[PDB]
């Protein structure tokens, strides 16, 4: 381990953050190493903020032109200068803790000049503040409320729902409320939104709303606008897939079957018309090694942040330096980002340590290591989840220290390839136990064995049904674990190709119901 001297002199980086952290968690830093320390964090988020924050509160911010506007309270708000009044009244919190004569003052007081504050103001004297919003059509007032509480819930007219798109907040509100299966007045409102007025994620879980009231047509329709403006190949397939499974016209299956994009969609269509399975490069390089030290952290974040503004001929000189055996997770890295994401890299490295294994375990493991690192042993999350697989700190403790009892095991080890898939099966074996399906395990793995059996536990996720099990796909909770299944089941599915134990995906589906 590092001191806190040392870890000073390197660049910021998760790397330098994660090992800072340890030593917060350690107690190692002293009220006095902690003066300077956050110009020392690369990113000042979550734990580490909050242990920083056990040594030194952190006062700011309040923009000291306003400072004078903080000293009033809704007892003595009418005495403050218009500047004063209009800055306390940006917060609903402030506009609800205030009297009702208070409320009619102010909103006179800025009718003329700020009709927002005024219809808030005038809101709060309601019992429903969000029926007086919703009757005034106050766009900006109505995310400010829905921001506020995510209790109200009222029908929207068709006039008032094709105007909420337009504001920041929409793709967000549309997310939540459709996937949390909340708001159903809202919900249900959303159906009459004109598809031309939405793109993208918006028009895309619009189409998954209307799916859910049975209204296919309007759901074609969104899914169609969602294919249409999506950026990415990849999401352009999945609602390109709905448009499919809904009115079953035979060219819409074709362009799904012929995409540059290998996703489980594209997968799924190419298997449907008898196309032949796309083509997976072969990387073997002849060079041995290089310099590299693939087990140093602080090195991965500094050649990542290389490759990553790396122009167009920069990257073709960093590719030929990494392309050896002993730094093939770098070069496929590079390759990948230099063939402008076109070209499919499957990569196996480390083998020997899962060759023993069955092959449908070494592809379930090497599926979820493409996801989790790209490879990369010393990778290091945002959570500073560790290595190859990508383990939190406190299972990889729990593992190493309690279950298998490695002499001097420290966190650190998981960094190692040996030990990040030596724990990946132990973890794998645990979960698919319990789970059987890879894509279950896939979800079990990102977001935990609890979330996932909450939700194979409801009525309305993996059960039968016209377009199960793809709506349920659709619907799965948390955004990063829905993402997450359909990426780690299409890997699955080209590594047990490739280890020449093929699978159909619609044997995977058909077991997910
Ligand atoms: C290194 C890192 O941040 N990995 C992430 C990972 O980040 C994706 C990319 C894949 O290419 C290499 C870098 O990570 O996302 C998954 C969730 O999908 C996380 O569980 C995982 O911890």
């Amino acid at each position: 381990q590092y001191s806190i001297e040392k870890l000073k002199k390197e660049e910021n980086s998760l790397a330098k953050d994660y090992y800072i952290y340890r030593l917060l968690e350690k107690n190692k830093i002293s009220k006095k190493d902690a003066q300077d320390l956050n110009s020392h964090i690369f990113r000042y988020i979550g734990k580490i903020k909050s242990e920083l924050e056990k040594i030194i509160p952190l006062k700011p911010y309040i923009n000291p032109k306003y400072a004078k506007c903080y000293t009033y309270t809704a007892n003595t708000i009418l005495d403050a200068n218009l500047t004063c009044q209009s800055v306390r009244l940006n917060s609903l919190v402030f506009i609800a803790s205030l009297n009702s004569k208070d409320r009619t003052t102010l909103a006179q007081t800025f009718k003329n000049q700020r009709p927002d504050l005024t219809n808030l103001l005038l809101a709060f004297n309601t019992s429903d503040p969000m029926s007086y919003i919703v009757q005034k059509e106050d766009i900006n007032g109505f995310f400010k409320l829905y921001n506020y509480s995510k209790k109200y819930d009222l029908d929207l007219n068709t006039s008032l729902v094709n105007k909420l798109p337009n504001h920041i907040g929409f793709k967000d509100f549309a997310q939540n409320i459709i996937i949390k299966k909340e708001n159903p007045k809202f919900r249900h409102s959303m159906l009459e939104i004109n598809p031309e007025n939405v793109s993208e994620d918006s028009a895309f879980y619009l189409g998954v709303n209307a799916l859910t009231y049975d209204k296919t047509e309007l759901a074609y329709d969104f899914f169609k606008k969602a294919a249409q403006s999506f950026k990415s190949q990849s999401n352009k397939d999945n609602a390109i897939f709905w448009m499919w499974l809904i009115k079953n016209n035979e060219e819409d299956l074709k362009t799904l079957s012929q995409s540059s994009s290998l996703n489980i969609y594209s997968l799924y269509a190419k298997e449907l018309t008898n196309t032949p399975f796309p083509k997976i490069e072969s990387l073997n390089p002849s060079k041995k090694k290089n310099n590299f030290n693939m087990q140093d952290p602080f090195a991965w974040q500094k050649i990542n942040k290389q490759i990553r503004d790396a122009n167009a001929s920069q990257l073709d000189v960093l590719a030929k330096e990494f392309d050896t055996q002993e730094t093939l997770p770098i070069y496929a890295y590079i390759l990948e980002r230099k063939n402008n994401f076109k070209k499919h890299y499957f990569i196996m490295p480390y083998y020997d340590n899962i060759k023993d294994y069955n092959k449908t375990r070494q592809a379930l493991i090497l599926a979820i290591a493409r996801q989790e690192s790209r490879f990369i042993p010393t990778a290091i999350s945002v959570s500073y989840a560790l290595g190859m697989m990508q383990f939190m700190p406190f299972l990889a403790n729990h593992i190493g220290e309690k279950e298998l009892k490695i002499p001097n095991f420290d966190q650190d080890f998981m960094f190692k390839p040996e030990i990040a898939y030596y724990f990946g099966n132990y973890h794998l074996n645990y979960l698919e136990s319990r789970l059987k399906s890879p894509l279950f395990v896939a979800y079990a793995y990102n977001g935990g064995i609890g979330f996932t059996n909450r939700m194979l536990a409801r009525n309305d996720m993996f059960k039968t049904g016209k377009f199960e099990p793809f709506l349920s796909m659709e619907l799965v909770p948390y955004q990063e674990s829905r993402i997450y299944g359909k990426k780690v089941l299409a890997n699955y599915i080209v590594y047990r190709h490739l280890l020449n134990d093929s699978i159909k995906i619609s044997d995977i589906f058909e077991n997910l119901i």
